[PDB]
C-alpha cells in the first residue's frame, strides 16, 4: 500500500532517518537527549485503538517536550456530523503536528496540502516505512557490521506488506534478503522488477524461493508476519495453513541455518499461544496451533526473540520522523 | 439557556476578554506567549463526545504550561453508582479547575460554589459567551475598524441559541446586526426587548427582517447555524427545510451584500455536502440538499469562508478564560 | 486479597511512607513541592474504568512532573489479538513504570520480573496498601496524635477487605480499632489470629463486636464501607439489608460514641442517597433506602463526614509510592 513512499527515497536519505534514530536511542539511554520539540502540541488521530503504536508515538513526543492530544473510536464520531476534511482544517489551525492513522490513504492526502503545518500520512501501525527503518535499525544494530553485509529472511505470504516492505527495504540498503514462499504467494512480478533494478545498481541480493533450507542459509535474522486470513471465518482456514505450516518459525528453521547467533523479528502482534482470545478460537477448530501459527512458543519465548527490542525501535525510529520535521535542527 | 451569564457582563468587561484573547493569539503567534497555568492540573469532563472544543481546551491548556484529564463517556461513568456531586468534591481537592460540559446547566452550579478552585458551568462547546466572544474577536479581527462600527446578520432560526445569542452580543457591543428569519421563528419578544434597552444605552442598531436582500445590505458578516432538527425524524423535516430554504447561505446571498469584502461565518459542525454519515442519510430522503443546507458547498469551499479562523479563535478565546481565572495575572 | 504485602511491611516501614505521604501534602499546600519524576513516562492501563483513581494517579505524576499514557477498555483490545504478556514487554521498554488495575492478582506478578523498570500491583482502586496509609494518614492528620493512641471503628461486613484491611493496619500499627459486625460476617478466625500476633508485639487493641453502641464507645474515627451485593440481582438483597441495617452508621451511631469530635471516614462509592441510577434501581425494590445504606444522608452531608479529604489522601499517598520507586530520593 504505503511502500510508493519508501521507493522515492534513497539509500542516503533511509540512512539520515537510521542514524537519527541510532543517536536518539544513544542519548536517551545515555542522559543526553535535548527536547526538541518542547512547547509543541500534537494530535493522534485513530480509526482503530492500536495501544502499541500509539504509545510509541507518546513516548517519543513526551522525551522530546511536547504535549499530545489522543482521540481514538472511544473518544470522537469523526465522520458522523461532521466531514474529517473540517475536523482536519480546525486541528490544524491549534496543533503543530497532526497524526491520521486508519481513514484510507486517499482522503489523509486531502487535508495535507491545506496544512500549514506536517500532517503524518499513517506514521503508525501502518506497515510504514517506519516499520521498515525500526527492523533494518535492529539488525543494524544486533550486527554491529556494515548494512549491506546483512542477511534476512521473511517465512510466509511473501504477498504481504511486511513481505513486499523487509523485500523492498533490502533491494534500497543493499543488503542479502530472501522472501520464502509457497510460489502462488509471491509478488507479482512487475514489483519483483522494481526491486531487482534498485538491487542492481545498490548491489543488494535478491533472492525468492519455496524452498525453507535455501533461504534461512547463513542469515543473521529471520523474519514472519502474521499469514491467516483475520477477513474470513475461522471455519474456512484448513486450506491456508496446509499451505503455510512448512514456513512456520520453529527451532528447526532457527537450526537450519546453522548460524547459533541468528535473530528471530516479527513486527507482533504474534499468533504463537492460546493466551489471547481469538487464540482460543483458533485452538478450538485448530488443536495442532495450541503452541503458535507463523512461530512457536519455543522460538518466542527463547533468547532467539528480539521482537520486543524491534518494537521499541518503532518508538526511537518515530521520534526521530518527528525530531526532522518539528524540532528545527 | 446560558446567556443570562453573557448579559451581567458590561461592554467595558466583555472588551477585557476580547484583548487578551487578541494579545495571547499574537504572543503565540510571534513566539512571546508566556505560560502562567504552569504546573496546574485541569480536569476536562465531558458527557458527550465534542473533539473540536475539547481539543481548542487542551491547546489552549498546554500553550499556558497546564497538564490535562480528559474525561469522556468512553473512560467514565460518572453519575451511574456515584453522585456527580460526590466525584466532583473528590476531584475539586486534586484538580485547580474543573471543566463540565453536559449534564445539564442545573447540578454544575451545585457543585461549583462548595469548590475551592475555579468550576467552569460549560466553558466548551455549549453555545457559551466564550462562542460570541471568538465570533466578535474574528469580525474585529477581519474588518481592523472599531467594533460598534461593525454590520453583521444571522439567517435561518433566529429563534436558536447563535442566533439569540449573535443579536445579545451586537446589542452589548453597540454592534450593527441584523436577524433574518420567518416571522415565526423570531425570538420571544420580552427577549427582543431586553436587547432593544441595551442597545439604546450603547447605540447598537438592531434589526430583525424575514426579508433577505434587507438584512444582507452592507454587512461585513454573513453568519448561519444548523436549522434541521436532529431531535426528530429526517421523514418529518419537508415542512421545515421549505420555510427556510430561502434563509439558505448561497453565493447569491454573498453577492446580494454587494461587498467583495464580506465573510461567511458558521459556529460548526456545519451541513454543506454529503461527505459526512447524516449527509447521506439526509441527501437520501432530499436530493436537492447534496450540496448543502443552512449553506452551500459553493460558499463554504470559497474565500468567503473564514468559519476555520473563527474556530481557532474558540481557543484563544478558552485560553483568555482560563489565564483571568487561574494565572495571577 | 492483597494484604499479603501489606503484612511483610513493619510498623517503621509503613511509617516511612506515611511521613513521605505527609511531606509531600504539606509541599504541595505550602508551594515547595520540588519535582523529581520530571521527564519520566507512566503507562496507566486500566481493566475498568476508574475515574477517581485514575485522577488521583494522573495528579500525584503531574505534580512530580511525570507524563502519562492512559489505556483504558475505551482506548484498548488488551487480551484479544495480542497477549497481555506481549503489550506489557513492549510497553515495559518505552515506559519507566507502568500501573496495572484489574485483570486478576495472578498475571501482573508474570510481567512484574521480567520488567526493566517498576510495574505497580494494583496501586490504583484495589482495597490497596495506598487504601490503608491514606485512612491511616487522615486520622493521623485530624486527631494530631501519636498514631498507637488512635482509636477507629468500621462498622458492616467484617469480612469484605475493607474491614479485614483496616484491622491489620490497626494491628501492624499499635491502634485502637474494632470491626463491629453481625457474628456470622466476622473474619476466618486463624486470620484473626494472625493480626492477634502483631497486635502483642505492637501493643494494639483489637476488639471484634456485635454490639454496636461497644465498637462506637469513644473512637476519634467511624468507617464503613457497601456490603450489598452488587454481584447479585436486587430482588435478593432483602436477607442481607435484614442483617446488616443495624451496622448503618446514621445520626445515632455518632452520638452513641459520645465525643463530638469524631469524624466518619468512607473509602468510596457509597450509597448514601438517590442521585446515583443504581440508586434509584435500589430505591424503587427498597424505599427506606431513600435516605441511604451503610451510611445515611444525614451524616454524609454533615461536617462529620471527611471522605473527600480521604480521596484526595489516596493522591498524596500514590505520589510518596511514586516517588519513593522512581524520583531517586
Amino acid at each position: 500500500r504505503d511502500l510508493l513512499s519508501l521507493m522515492h527515497h534513497s539509500e542516503r536519505e533511509l540512512t539520515y532517518l537510521l542514524d537519527m534514530a541510532r543517536d536518539l536511542k544513544r542519548a536517551k539511554y545515555s542522559g543526553t537527549e535535548q527536547k526538541h520539540l518542547l512547547g509543541k502540541n500534537i494530535a493522534l488521530i485513530f480509526e482503530k485503538t492500536s495501544t502499541r503504536t500509539r504509545c510509541a508515538f507518546e513516548v517519543a513526543a513526551y522525551d522530546q517536550g511536547a504535549n499530545v492530544t489522543f482521540i481514538g473510536p472511544n473518544s470522537s464520531q469523526i465522520g458522523y456530523k461532521e466531514s474529517m476534511k473540517d475536523t482536519a482544517r480546525v486541528l490544524s489551525r491549534m496543533y503543530d503536528a497532526i497524526e491520521y492513522r486508519g481513514f484510507g490513504q486517499e482522503i489523509v492526502n486531502e487535508l495535507a496540502e491545506y496544512a500549514d503545518i506536517p500532517v503524518f500520512n499513517g506514521l503508525t501501525n501502518e506497515f510504514h516505512p517506519t516499520q521498515m527503518l525500526a527492523d533494518v535499525m535492529t539488525m543494524r544494530e544486533h550486527t554491529d557490521k556494515s548494512t549491506h553485509q546483512i542477511k534476512y529472511a521473511y517465512f510466509g505470504d511473501a504477498r504481504n506488506n511486511m513481505g513486499r516492505s523487509l523485500y523492498l527495504m533490502g533491494a534500497k540498503m543493499g543488503m542479502d534478503v530472501r522472501l520464502c514462499a509457497p510460489k502462488d504467494l509471491w509478488p507479482e512480478a512487475d514489483f519483483l522488477a522494481t526491486c531487482a533494478d534498485f538491487a542492481k545498481e545498490s548491489g543488494a541480493r535478491l533472492t525468492i524461493t519455496d524452498d525453507v533450507k535455501t533461504a534461512a542459509k547463513d542469515v543473521d535474522f529471520v523474519h514472519t508476519d502474521v499469514w491467516v486470513s483475520m477477513g474470513e471465518p475461522i471455519e474456512s482456514w484448513a486450506e491456508r495453513i496446509d499451505a503455510l505450516m512448512a514456513y512456520q518459525v520453529n527451532m528447526d528453521l532457527i537450526k537450519a541455518t546453522g548460524n547459533p547467533r541468528v535473530k528471530f523479528m516479527h513486527c507482533l502482534p504474534a499468533f504463537h499461544n492460546s493466551d489471547t482470545e481469538v487464540g482460543k478460537k483458533i485452538t478450538e477448530k485448530y488443536p495442532q496451533l495450541a503452541d503458535g501459527i507463523e512461530v512457536t512458543e519455543e522460538v518466542f519465548e527463547s533468547p532467539y526473540n528480539i521482537a520486543f527490542e524491534q518494537a521499541e525501535n518503532r518508538m526511537h525510529t518515530i521520534k526521530a520522523v518527528l525530531v526532522s520535521a518539528l524540532g528545527n535542527i
